[PDB]
RNA sequence: ACAU
DNA sequence: CGATGT
């Protein structure tokens, strides 16, 4: 209904899908970039959206912040809730890095706690999430 | 269909 | 146009 401006917004960016994946987190209120992940040579949109949320959880927990996280990814929100990233990406040598990061993110979820609300950014009403890469 |  | 996902 109403945007919660006191929040962290996250998003993936890619060159190809599957392709080069990165992500970033921004202050929803100001657009200030709070974190950015070095590009990963091969991954999927959904793996990156998932890594972005989990990194957000870790970032806010480390800083003792109760802000919610916005994501535009129905898929990634569900994967975080399930603590399981149900990606179809083949596991092979060239996908090893993204899969290691995904496996490590799931492992973190399974060994830590958080109350952070993970909210759907309503693109149809509000436009692109503030962490968007501007590539579409 | 909806979400990327 | 095509890919990733529920
Ligand atoms: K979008
Ligand atoms: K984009
Ligand atoms: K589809
Ligand atoms: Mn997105
Ligand atoms: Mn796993
Ligand atoms: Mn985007
Ligand atoms: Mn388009």
């Amino acid at each position: 209904e109403e945007i919660i401006w006191e929040s962290l917004s996250v998003d993936v960016g890619s060159q190809g899908n599957p392709g080069i994946v990165e992500y970033k987190g921004v202050d929803t209120k100001t657009g200030e970039v709070l974190f950015e992940r070095e590009p990963i040579p091969i991954g999927t949109n959904n793996m990156g959206e998932f890594l972005a949320i989990v990194h957000g959880l870790r970032y806010l927990k480390e800083r003792n912040s109760r802000k919610p996280i916005y994501s535009d990814s129905q898929t990634a929100i569900k994967w975080v809730k399930d603590k399981k990233a149900k990606s179809t990406l083949v596991r092979n040598e060239e996908t090893a890095l993204i899969w290691k990061l995904v496996d490590e993110a799931e492992e973190w979820l399974n060994t830590h706690t958080y109350e952070t609300p993970i909210l759907k950014w309503q693109t149809d009403k509000w436009g692109e999430i503030k962490a968007d890469y501007g590539r579409k």
